[PDB]
């Protein structure tokens, strides 16, 4: 079955005046595997995947600014704020070449960094990542209303900040098996005080849906252009029915993305790590050795 503990020693690093928490295990020689969570999650989302990979490779899984066990400065938490902190995080640890394991807003941060540091990416493992959703018709029906409501300064603040609906509502609804209360409490913990939920609200207001916001739609389009023509080894996990990346779109991507291997996870929605962590972890470890050469 799936484990609910988080048996990792904390590591902390001062970045732009703020302390960021991260996981750090595995050997210190060789290429590190850098794990990037999104909304409303943290390193806790990678807990059952990292132990498949750490036997062979350094695993670094940071908590984004405002999230996890990282500090909570009073920010708008625009994507660009996460870009600044994440960039500084990576330089602070002296990372040179990396492999990237990425999801959701972690995938926006990770593709954006790769495009800008192409020579430092030896491979990308991705799942339920962010690319333009050009019309609301191209967002999943079952979540259209919910996300349209989230994308408002009145209703959307109400639901997400005041009633915690992204943690209590969206998260569990996008995992096919039922999250346990132990798991839910590890996800609830950073956001016990409502005022700290600002990143949970700004994030769905940053999604590139229906041309808006214009800056994110362009920056995402630019990293998707880069990806489509990069020969970097890519490993894409997908589920059924999925959310951002439904089966038919995973097949299309298998064909249109260079040097891409896809893996079918079975059932899942958005947080695929919670439904099949073992296959995700094992398939990643499997894949890493052949990335190593020049
Ligand atoms: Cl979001």
């Amino acid at each position: 079955e799936i484990g609910t503990g988080f048996p990792f020693d904390p590591h902390y690093v001062e970045v732009l005046g703020e302390r960021m928490h991260y996981v750090d295990v595995g050997p210190r020689d060789g290429t590190p595997v850098l794990f990037l969570h999104g909304n409303p999650t943290s390193s806790y989302l990678w807990r059952n995947i990292i132990p498949h990979v750490a036997p062979s490779h350094r695993c670094i899984a940071p908590d984004l600014i405002g999230m996890g066990k990282s500090d909570k400065p009073d920010l708008d938490y625009f994507f660009d704020d996460h870009v600044r902190y994440l960039d500084a995080f990576i330089e602070a640890l002296g990372l040179e070449e990396v492999v990237l394991v990425i999801h959701d807003w972690g995938s926006a941060l990770g593709f954006h960094w790769a495009k800008r540091n192409p020579e430092r990416v030896k491979g990308i493992a991705c799942m339920e990542f962010i690319r333009p959703i050009p019309t609301w018709d191209e967002w999943p029906e079952f979540a259209r209303e919910t996300f349209q409501a989230f994308r408002t300064a009145d209703v959307g603040r109400e639901l997400i900040i005041d009633q915690n609906a992204f943690i209590e509502g969206a998260l569990p609804k996008c995992v096919v098996r039922p999250l346990t209360e132990v798991e839910m409490d590890h996800y609830r913990e950073p956001f016990l005080k409502p005022v700290d939920r600002e990143p949970l609200w700004r994030f769905p207001n940053e999604l590139p849906i229906a041309g808006e916001p214009a800056n994110i739609v362009a920056l995402v389009e630019a990293y998707m252009n880069w990806l489509h023509q990069s020969p970097v080894p890519k490993l894409l996990f997908w589920g059924t029915p999925g959310v951002l990346i439904p089966p038919a779109e995973a097949a299309r991507l298998a064909e249109s993305l260079p040097n891409c291997k896809t893996v079918d996870i079975g059932p899942g929605l958005h947080y695929l790590q919670e439904d099949n962590p073992d296959l995700i972890g094992s398939e990643i470890a499997r894949w890493l050795p052949a990335l190593h050469h020049h």
